[PDB]
């Protein structure tokens, strides 16, 4: 399976899934500087997966390992900011990059796979 363009629609619909889970509700827009005045004392690049999902539709990333980079660094950022091992969103972050990783495996390796394949000769 050699597609070197497939990482975009399987990264879209794996965004689609994230979205629909409700663990998700708390990451999907960028935390609100006046609701949380202290926020970008603590987190040097706020990232929320709404601004992913822009970011693949304007055509900005070139891969998805630049995607994942970014999807990390929402659950980074999440475990910065809280406060307890037992915060309810500290446990919402935590199922959702589990759901997350179990899925971009196979699109990360079929992507690297896909390039290899192209500079195979
Ligand atoms: C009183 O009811 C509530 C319950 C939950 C919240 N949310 C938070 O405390 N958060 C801070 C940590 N987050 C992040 O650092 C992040 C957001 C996108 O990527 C990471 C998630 C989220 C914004 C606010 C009020």
């Amino acid at each position: 399976s050699y597609d070197i363009q497939a990482w975009k629609k399987q990264c879209e619909e794996l965004l689609n899934l994230i979205f629909q889970c409700e663990d998700s509700e708390p990451f999907r827009q960028p935390v609100d500087l006046l609701e949380y005045p202290d926020y970008r004392d603590i987190i040097d690049t706020p990232m929320d997966f709404a601004t992913v999902r822009e970011t693949l539709e304007a055509g900005n990333y070139e891969s998805p390992m630049e995607l994942c980079k970014d999807v990390r660094l929402i659950f980074s950022n999440s475990k910065a900011y809280t406060p307890s091992k037992r915060s309810r969103i500290y446990s919402m972050s935590l199922r959702l990059s589990a759901f997350f990783e179990e899925h971009i495996s196979s699109v990360l390796s079929d992507y690297k796979s896909a390039l290899r394949f192209h500079k195979r000769n």
